[PDB]
């Protein structure tokens, strides 16, 4: 039973560009940094007040965009989610990563 253990919520999310693209923002982060064997992950730095992931509600501040249109934004640096941000189109498929729960809890 070597490590690991990579339970998150990870769920497809359609955004709809809008003149001013999706409108959120994206921060590079280094998750599990081992090293060398470090996978950068891009979370959302802040959503625009009023824009296509804010409209929507879905998509939140600080989220994880672990994949776009199916696109992996998992251990990659901020340029290359920045490219795929940049590449997305009209309707962008993101795939946000929320932490899941674990026990039983009341209401």
């Amino acid at each position: 039973g070597s490590s690991g253990s990579s339970g998150l919520e990870l769920f497809p999310v359609e955004l709809e560009k809008d003149e001013d693209g999706l409108g959120i923002s994206i921060i590079g982060m280094g998750v599990g940094a081992d090293a060398g064997l470090e996978k950068l992950g891009i979370f959302v730095k802040t959503v625009t007040e009023g824009g296509a992931a804010q409209r929507d509600g879905r998509i939140q501040v600080n989220d994880q965009i672990v994949e776009v249109d199916g696109i992996s934004l998992v251990g990659v640096t901020q340029n290359f989610a920045a490219t795929v941000l940049r590449n997305t189109k009209g309707n962008v498929r993101f795939v946000i990563g929320r932490e899941k729960p674990s026990g039983p809890s009341s209401g």
